[PDB]
DNA sequence: ATTTTGACGCT
């Protein structure tokens, strides 16, 4: 009762592009825009694996990790476009500058979390209370949320048969209900974390060109959830009171985190399916199957309660570069090794040392990590060395020394190699 | 022959 906390404490926002890789480049390539479209990597192989399709390509059954000449069978009118190759591999530093260009533009509202390339989480709490501050029990007019559902409504009792009139007739519902003059009041907090995302989500539009979706609610985990319920171009609030519902039929692997191997334990150890199932349990009879914190984590979540901060970063902690060598390309003989780790090494220095003039920071730690034929996991082995200057023929030569003893006999390289991978991590101020 | 990443947990 007045005790029970209720995980209502933050505004939290999820902020993740829209088919990401296609629209940087349809931005580029005009002839792109509004098109069936993809990204792929290589060429020769089948045509390239698509790793990022357009909303007008998905419409075709289109997905990521198809082949492009198999996209191709589903679409043939598909337009491509391809990452860039350097030094034999596929080089992604124009969709790490766009993803720059869309966090700057975001950490001007707030302090935000760069949760992957494309997405970011954003701490509202304290501009919601500001903007509160700023509009005294003034209304929040529908016109403030031009993209907002309000996840749950409408509800109860033709202009319900259009999805603009089905968002409008929800949105109304919400707003119709708010208790504007209580500045503590947790669904207005929201309310004003969302008209804020509303904001933040124009200003990327129309500073980058980028569209992009988003979730606000009261954690990360239900505002990257509501992200994904109206993609593209919408944001979603989920409210605390819009959980039991929302969670009543929702898979367990739908959630960050339960996507894996532990959202399959917790499906076939309880005999559940859903979400909301979890507040059948204790948090003892949890914590007994998946662990004290996992355990707690569920017991918390299932009643839509989360406490994992938005960590104040914007920059990834790692920089890294690696190729897989994948059926008869498995890499051989030594000099194939020590050719493909040098280039590598050149992709790493020439990222890092543009990394520490953008960012006064050094990495101190290089990791090297290779797979072997066979293995399906995807490092065999992981071996570090201290990274002391940034040159790749440096790098190149001390990851081949510490991996070298990996080698059952050799000139000869084996088994063959189908997989290197290099790491510049345990970054210092500079 | 899915590729190239990146964060974090366990021991
Ligand atoms: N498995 C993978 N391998 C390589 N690159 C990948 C990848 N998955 C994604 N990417 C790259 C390419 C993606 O463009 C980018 C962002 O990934 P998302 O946010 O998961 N997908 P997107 O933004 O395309 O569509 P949506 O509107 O559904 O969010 O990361
Ligand atoms: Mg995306
Ligand atoms: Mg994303």
């Amino acid at each position: 009762g007045p005790h029970m906390a209720t995980g209502q404490d933050r505004v939290v926002a999820l902020v993740d592009m829209d088919c990401f890789f296609v629209q940087v480049e349809q931005r580029q390539n005009p002839h792109l825009r509004n098109k069936p479209c993809a990204v792929v990597q290589y060429k020769s192989w089948k045509g390239g694996g698509i790793i990022a399709v357009s909303y007008e390509a998905r419409a075709f059954g289109v997905t990521r990790s198809m082949w492009a000449d198999d996209a191709k069978k589903l679409c043939p009118d598909l337009l491509l476009a391809q990452v860039r190759e350097s030094r034999g591999k596929a080089n992604l530093t124009k969709y790490r500058e766009a993803s720059v260009e869309v966090m700057e533009i975001m950490s001007r509202f707030a302090v935000i979390e760069r949760a992957a390339i494309d997405e970011a989480y954003v701490d509202l709490t304290s501009a919601v209370q500001e903007r509160l501050q700023k509009l005294q029990g003034q209304p929040i007019s529908a016109d403030l949320l031009p993209s907002t559902y309000i996840e749950g409504l409408p509800q109860g009792p033709e202009e319900t048969v259009q999805k603009e009139g089905m968002r409008k007739q929800g949105l109304f519902q919400w707003l119709d209900s708010l208790q504007i003059d209580n500045l503590t009041s947790p669904d207005l907090q929201l309310t004003v974390g969302a008209v804020i995302v509303e904001e933040m989500r124009a200003a990327i539009e129309r500073e980058t060109g980028f569209q992009c979706s988003a979730g606000i609610s009261h954690n990360k985990v239900l505002a990257k959830l509501a992200c994904g319920l109206n993609k593209p171009n919408r944001q979603t609030l989920v409210s605390h009171g819009s959980v039991p519902q929302l969670f009543s039929q929702m898979p367990i692997r739908k959630i960050r985190s339960l996507g894996g191997k532990l959202g399959a334990s917790v499906i076939e150890i309880l005999g559940i399916e859903y979400m909301g199932e979890l507040t059948q349990f204790t948090e003892s009879q949890l914590q007994s199957h998946f662990g004290e914190k996992n355990g707690s984590w569920l017991y918390a979540m299932c009643r839509g309660i989360e406490h994992d901060p938005v960590k104040p970063r914007q920059l990834p902690k790692t920089i890294g570069c690696s190729k897989n060598f994948p059926g008869k390309t498995a890499l051989a003989t030594r000099e194939q090794v020590q050719w493909w780790l040098l280039q590598l090494a050149q992709e790493l220095e020439e990222r890092l040392t543009k990394d520490r003039n953008d960012n006064d920071r050094v990495a101190t730690q290089l990791v090297v990590s290779i797979r072997v034929q066979g293995d399906k996991r995807l490092s065999s082995l992981r071996r570090c060395c201290a990274l002391t200057r940034y040159d790749a023929h440096k790098m190149s030569h001390d990851a081949f020394t510490v991996i070298k003893n990996c080698n059952t006999s050799g000139t000869e390289w084996s088994p063959p190699l189908t997989m290197l991978f290099l790491c510049a991590t345990k970054f210092s101020a500079s």
